[PDB]
């Protein structure tokens, strides 16, 4: 570069998008206002004498049933059109094969990052560990990164060839090799590990706040992260502000000299940091986070009910429609296509549900431990919002029963942990939306105590291991249901309840609703 000139650059960035390419029911966010925004940006940029470049922080796949039923296909597309320069591979990258996730990085004309993802039996690496841009006559490189979680909590039968290596040492050896051949001028890195608040990640892997901490200072200008699905806008030194508010000032967090930055997810919003580089060094001159057209659910005086905005409303570029709506329109039609049939009702009417364990609990739950290789589970009966009739099954059949996106979760826990949960769950009661469906789950309470609890068949041994599977909304405490996300042995799936049933039921069928049936296995008084 040249000594003693200003260099302006912009670095916009998004994460754990989840299949949103079209806007959601209430007009928030989509692809099509992202692009008018950008485009708008890049223009700024450009007319004020700097740069952009445009990262996501991966999981583009896997959470809206038109885009996971055509392979994401509409959402990378889309990214090509708002001009996406490189992403981190996410976990979600690996739900689908191999096959379709080098379809998708063909799709994309830009690249798919990660340097700690290697093959087993040779020792290489399966992807690009970082990509090099020019942006005036800078060298700017820009690192991808994976959570080291992703084998530990996704299918184990893509992994039999595939090692997820630990972040932050595979970083330290990536910026020791590009300072010494390529020699850029600035380095990012564009991960997909989460914050945690102080570094506390618990019992989940490491994230971005330890490792920024753990390389030597200042060596990434900026981490643009993804996987926890957090806007990065610090309330005091490492503590995250609860509740952000969009259209709000947002300072994202800086660790050891380096910036850490996060746009929650779904595309809800640019984040947009603004930076001035002389003399080889990086300074962070604005930051913001720029709402995509989200919206407050208001209640006013007069019970008229509306979504306001936060911040003025972006169009939705004409461009990005004409491409998506092909897909949107197939994908629309893929939902009313035949994914299984039933041999009678599986009954999901309110009363029943909140009164008796049915077989819609017991379909639903199965599909949940199907899903998570879980031993038991449970949920909220007011959870399952209707029923399916005896004949064949759709997707659109299936989300009516599961029509509000909650996100399965599992907990590993001690069989005594399982006794004092299912405990203070089975307190919960009828003619009410808390009262628990359950499965492999066996007992009799009396006294607000259970009696010959068993797992699948078998009393419970209090140092023995449980897999429970459960909706994200119980899970942090929904229903007054015992928190299980501040547990060790806690994973958030990132998997969507439809779509976990939906599966459940394409592979199982013909269903034969008597194994469905429930037996007596719980009961009170
Ligand atoms: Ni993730």
């Amino acid at each position: 570069y040249e000594q003693d000139k200003t260099y302006k650059i912009t670095v916009l960035h998004t994460n754990d998008h989840h299949g949103h390419f079209w806007r959601n029911e209430y007009g928030e966010y989509g692809l099509a206002a992202q692009k008018t925004l950008v485009d708008g940006i890049r223009k700024e940029v450009a007319a004020e004498g700097g740069s952009v470049l445009l990262l996501s922080g991966g999981d583009i796949n896997t959470g809206v049933p038109e885009s996971d039923l055509q392979d994401a296909e509409p959402d990378f597309r889309g990214m090509n059109l708002v001009g996406y320069d490189a992403m981190a591979i996410g976990n979600h990258e690996f739900d689908n094969p191999l096959t379709v996730l080098r379809q998708q990085e063909k799709w994309a004309k830009f690249p798919l990052l990660s340097a700690n993802i290697y093959q087993k039996s040779t020792g290489e690496r399966l992807f690009k560990p970082w990509a090099l841009f020019k942006r005036q006559d800078l060298k700017i490189a820009v690192i991808g990164l994976t959570t080291d979680d992703t084998a530990k909590i996704g299918n184990p039968e893509y992994f039999t060839d595939i090692e997820f290596r630990k972040p932050a040492d595979e970083a330290k050896l990536v910026i020791q090799e590009l300072q010494q051949t390529e020699k850029p001028d600035i380095i990012i890195a564009a991960t997909h590990m989460g914050h945690y608040d102080n570094g506390e990640h618990g019992c989940n892997a490491p994230g971005d706040v330890e490792m920024a901490r753990a390389l030597p200072a200042g060596s990434l200008a900026m981490i643009v992260g993804g996987h926890s699905q957090d806007p990065v806008c610090m309330a005091a030194e490492n503590k995250k502000q609860v509740d952000y508010v969009p259209g709000t000032p947002c300072k994202p967090d800086q660790q050891n000299g380096i910036w850490i930055v996060q746009a929650h997810e779904w595309g809800k919003y640019v984040g947009r940091a603004d930076f001035e580089f002389r003399n080889g060094e990086m300074k962070m001159v604005n930051y913001q986070l720029i709402p995509v057209n989200l919206k407050k659910k208001v209640t006013w005086e007069d019970g008229k009910s509306e979504r306001v905005l936060y911040t003025p409303e972006i169009a939705e570029n004409q461009q990005m429609i004409s491409l998506l709506s092909p897909f949107q329109n197939k994908g629309k039609a893929q939902l009313e296509v035949k994914i299984g049939e039933t041999n009678g009702r599986l009954e999901g009417d309110r009363d029943k549900v909140r009164f008796v364990q049915t077989n819609m609990g017991r379909l639903i739950l199965a599909a949940q431990m199907d899903r998570t290789g879980a031993d038991f589970a449970v949920m909220s009966g007011g959870g399952i919002r209707d029923s399916i009739e005896a004949g064949d099954i759709s997707y659109k059949n299936v989300l009516k029963v599961q029509p509000f996106g909650n996100v399965v979760v599992y907990a590993d826990m001690t069989g005594k942990e399982v006794i004092d949960y299912l405990t203070a769950v089975a307190q919960m009661k009828p003619d009410s939306g808390a009262y628990p469906q359950f499965a492999n789950v066996s007992f009799v309470a009396k006294d607000g105590k259970l009696n010959d609890l068993k797992i699948k068949g078998e009393p419970v041994d209090p140092a023995k291991t449980y897999r429970m599977a459960t909706l994200n909304f119980n899970a942090t405490g929904g229903d007054g249901y015992p928190r299980l996300d501040n547990k060790c042995g806690y994973v958030n799936t990132g998997f969507i309840d439809a779509e976990v049933l939906k599966a459940y039921i394409q592979k199982s069928s013909p269903l034969d609703v008597s194994v469905y049936e429930p037996k007596g296995e719980v009961s009170w008084q």
